[PDB]
């Protein structure tokens, strides 16, 4: 009895460290919860700066502790994301700028810009850069991603 077919992209600054784990972590969720075939999921950068990288390898440790594999290579968001993905879920107020800024530079944006904290039942509104930090923070974006994305997936329709 079939849930409409959604999209969203999940977009940090470098898609190394913050968006693969939250990309991986929704993926882990529909799997889960046997509506993988209803999502399309990605994630994407602000930057260029990584465009062909695998996830930090803090990122891919922190998901292979909690039973989750990603084969995301990195890529820059492009003006054709904004008009195919129903939603483009950001880590923090640098990259919701930046998106904002992206979106006034195309035509068509029927994706609905916002921060994935905003759907944080406990209120943790940015994700932090964990990339200058340690394991125990790559942990907290990680407790920080799985709040928010089931959050959003009992959301969104």
């Amino acid at each position: 009895a079939e849930q409409a077919t959604k999209s969203v992209l999940f977009v940090c600054l470098g898609n190394i460290c913050r968006s693969p784990i939250a990309e991986a972590v929704f993926r882990k969720l529909v799997t889960d919860q046997n509506i993988s075939e209803n999502w399309v999921i990605d994630s994407g950068a602000v930057s260029d700066w990584n465009v062909g990288r695998s996830p930090d390898p803090r990122a891919v440790s922190c998901l292979r502790n909690h039973g989750i594999h990603t084969a995301h290579k990195a890529r820059q968001i492009t003006k054709e994301d904004f008009a195919t993905f129903d939603y483009i879920l950001c880590m923090d107020e640098s990259n919701l700028r930046d998106l904002n800024r992206k979106s006034n530079q195309v035509k068509t944006c029927k994706a609905k810009i916002e921060l994935l904290g905003s759907y944080d039942p406990q209120k943790q509104l940015i994700i932090e850069d964990p990339y200058y930090g340690n394991d125990s923070d790559f942990e907290t974006v990680y407790q920080q991603c799985v709040r928010c994305c089931r959050a959003f997936l009992e959301k969104a329709h």
